């Protein structure tokens, strides 16, 4: 069970080393979980018009093996836990540019709900339907 | 006259051709024009931080010679023309070193005026400022 | 007639700024994005040898902003022939908001097709699979 | 003692939550351990036009408060530790706009050193200059009061 989100690598993704910069991986979170979010929580989105920010409290990623321009990665988001205030998803990136899809890299991203307030963020608690959609991801 | 902002190149700033991407030189007008207003336009930087939006209508980019991880970049500021509700930049890119400053790109930029979006004219502080790098 | 090449993207929160709306940059990445998408599936010779020694870099671009993009809207780039040169190759992007079909924004880059010799990068002939791909997306 | 990178926060940087986008805070990162390398590691920065690619293993922050458009952020780099092919770099991030500093952010990267084959990266030892360059970022020695 997972969420997935595929990429075909650009140019602009890439460094003099001629792969991969590493901060674009964790882009890729985003753009997974963003796509989530307007597939499967309407109602959450319809919020963030107003005053609902979801905003991340930590991340990380793991660099196993290199990605190149015009790779296809496909990165695979699941439920690692959930609780009142926060939500941890786990990341899987696979290289499937041709044969059977390769591990190259892990990750995780950790996000609070709040309300955007003038003076910073005021948590909030799990909107329910966002609860809802992630608990088919869990293991 | 120009206004100048200075840059170490990164190496998030290039790709696998070894130069750096073309977008990060139009990135860099935007940092350039900001280190202006921080230090050039105090209320209308106060403004921008409540309903004031300076949002880009159009610009662009001549690129002559390559830049490269940890080169620095000089990039310098003028204004090429404006009006009631707009202002255009003009941007000179410089590789800098211990030699002469060789031009490697030119670009602009338009900016309206507006607030959160609603044209409004350019305001006064900031007219007066960008005069100083009139030609 | 002429023929584009089509680009979808679906706006990200990275892709935006605090007004709320794209920063304008990524209108520009989206022109990479597009047209290596083009080169992929249309001149894979010319990939191939973009593995050794021919590199294509940017000479040019601009772009012109209509209206406001917003994070989960899509936007629709599309891509034509303006005009090939011996050496260079100019595109034309119009970009919708699709997420009828809204325009918000028009734009151009210019290409040139080099090698990495001993002295620079140094201009050459556009290869001429990349003419031909090229030259279904130019007016009839 | 830590080696510090400061950055104007951009417009760029921020997005439509109103903060700077939490992949900034990572990039710094690397602009930090360049500004570093360009500094105080002239043979390894020459070794990398050769073959050296000082490449990330591993990589993470956490995010304690905001930062937003015109801030300036102290990014503040320190050697965590170093292991035959691979380094360890610990940043604390802090707001210093209005002068005194305050914490925003704490994170960490894990560089392997290689060398680039026609068959991929190979790590290779942690360059002498390198080592001892990163050592005067390293903090003092720490161990357990626990008699074994
Ligand atoms: C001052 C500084 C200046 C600063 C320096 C510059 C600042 C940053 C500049 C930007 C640079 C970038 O963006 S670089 C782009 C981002 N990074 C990358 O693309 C690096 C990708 N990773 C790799 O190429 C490689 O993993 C290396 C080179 C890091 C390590 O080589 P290696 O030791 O031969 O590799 P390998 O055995 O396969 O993998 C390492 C370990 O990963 C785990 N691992 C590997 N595969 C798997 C797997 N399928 N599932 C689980 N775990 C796995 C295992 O623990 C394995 O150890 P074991 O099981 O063998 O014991
Ligand atoms: C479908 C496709 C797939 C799509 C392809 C993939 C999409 C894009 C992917 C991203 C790629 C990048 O980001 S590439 C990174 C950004 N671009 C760059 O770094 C390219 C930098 N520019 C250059 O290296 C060069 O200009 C070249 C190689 C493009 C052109 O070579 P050239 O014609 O031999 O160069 P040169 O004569 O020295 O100068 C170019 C011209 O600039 C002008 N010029 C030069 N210097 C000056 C100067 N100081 N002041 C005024 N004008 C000057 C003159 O017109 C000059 O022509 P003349 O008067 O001398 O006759
Ligand atoms: C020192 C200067 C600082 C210069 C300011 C600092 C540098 C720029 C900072 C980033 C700004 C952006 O990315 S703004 C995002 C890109 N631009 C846009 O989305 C603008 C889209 N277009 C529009 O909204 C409109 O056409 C306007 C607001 C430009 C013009 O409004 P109008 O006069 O009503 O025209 P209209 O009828 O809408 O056509
Ligand atoms: C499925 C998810 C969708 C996916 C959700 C969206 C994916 C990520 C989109 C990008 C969001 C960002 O970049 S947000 C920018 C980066 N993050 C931040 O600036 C957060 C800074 N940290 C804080 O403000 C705070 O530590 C909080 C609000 C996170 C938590 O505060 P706290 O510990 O509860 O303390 P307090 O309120 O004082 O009691
Ligand atoms: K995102
Ligand atoms: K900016
Ligand atoms: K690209
Ligand atoms: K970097």
């Amino acid at each position: 069970a997972y969420f997935e989100y595929r990429h075909l690598v650009t140019f602009a993704d890439t460094n003099l080393v001629g792969n991969v910069y590493f901060t674009n991986y964790l882009s890729w979170q985003g753009a997974c979980a963003e796509r989530f979010l307007a597939e499967k929580a309407p109602k959450t989105v319809a919020r963030m018009h107003d005053d609902l920010a979801l905003v991340t409290s930590s991340c990380s990623c793991e660099f196993f093996s290199e990605l190149y321009a015009l790779d296809t990665v496909s990165v695979r988001m699941s439920l690692v836990g959930i609780d009142f205030h926060q939500i941890t998803m786990g990341f899987e990136y696979y290289r499937v540019t041709d044969g059977p899809a390769r591990l190259v890299a892990r990750g995780e991203q950790t996000v609070a709900c709040t309300l955007r307030a003038e003076d910073g963020l005021t948590p909030v608690e799990v909107p329910d339907e966002l609860r809802t959609a992630l608990d088919a991801y869990a293991p």
